[PDB]
């Protein structure tokens, strides 16, 4: 698609992140209103998830069961809520500072960009102790994405680059993006295509696996875009933070 679509969210303020499931539901962290909203597929009914105590929430990730994880950035914590429930669980991460992005794989491992500590932490599925990934030289990391092989990609926001670690590796790679400026979010698909909200340039870019020439996606009029999500059909959603809206492009 080369015509962007503005989704029928209403009342967003400075939205910070987006997640989608395979049922077409879209969740957004409506950061300026301390809330997480869900847009139901088809009906376009918007509902507010019954999280409690959020402040300036940033990242969001969802699993297929409809469990939602949010980085409660202003409270230095990560919380999750199962679908329709009124139980929220604080994950036993420790010592977070202004955390932003969050990612969750099919196994239920959770990764968080611990932005204010220049590190990426994880709670492996089945463990109650966090580990710190062996990235080096991060500055204010802003987003994280993971694939089914356990590769992890991070927007190293303060260094204008995207870094990746394969599972078991202690040495990161820098992806061949060009001219990024304070990138804010990242998403990956099962083919290895990587999408990045190039925040400081008001654009979204992608790299096919093996490509050395990023593609600027045909969004228009973005302002400080903040989060990106992609489903298995290659549709791309982006929180156009500065314009209080969510836009999408189908493949």
């Amino acid at each position: 698609s080369n015509t962007q679509t503005v989704l029928p969210f209403t009342g967003l303020n400075t939205p910070s992140g987006v997640a989608v499931d395979s049922a077409g539901t879209v969740w957004v962290t409506d950061h300026g209103n301390n809330r997480v909203v869900k847009l139901a597929a088809g009906s376009n009914t918007q509902t507010v998830l019954p999280f409690t105590g959020l402040n300036t929430p940033s990242g969001v990730a969802v699993d297929s069961a409809g469990t939602v994880w949010v980085t409660d950035h202003g409270n230095n914590r990560v919380v999750k809520l199962a679908a329709g429930s009124n139980t929220q669980t604080v994950l036993p991460f420790t010592g977070l500072n202004t955390p932003s992005g969050v990612a969750v794989d099919s196994a239920g491992t959770v990764w968080v960009t611990d932005h204010g500590n220049n590190r990426v932490v994880k709670l492996a599925a089945g463990s109650n102790t966090q580990t710190v990934l062996p990235f080096t030289g991060l500055n204010t990391p802003s987003g994280v994405a993971v694939d089914s092989a356990g590769t992890v990609w991070v927007t190293d926001h303060g260094n204008n680059r995207v870094v990746k670690l394969a599972a078991g590796s202690n040495t990161q790679t820098v992806l061949p993006f060009t001219g990024l400026n304070t990138p804010s979010g990242v998403a990956v698909d099962s083919a290895g295509t990587v999408w990045v909200t190039d925040h400081g340039n008001n654009r979204v870019v992608k790299l096919a696996a093996g490509s050395n020439t990023q593609t600027v996606l045909p969004f228009t009029g973005l302002n400080t875009p903040s989060g990106v999500a992609v489903d298995s059909a290659g549709t791309v959603w982006v929180t156009d933070h500065g314009n209080n809206r969510v836009v999408k492009l189908a493949a």
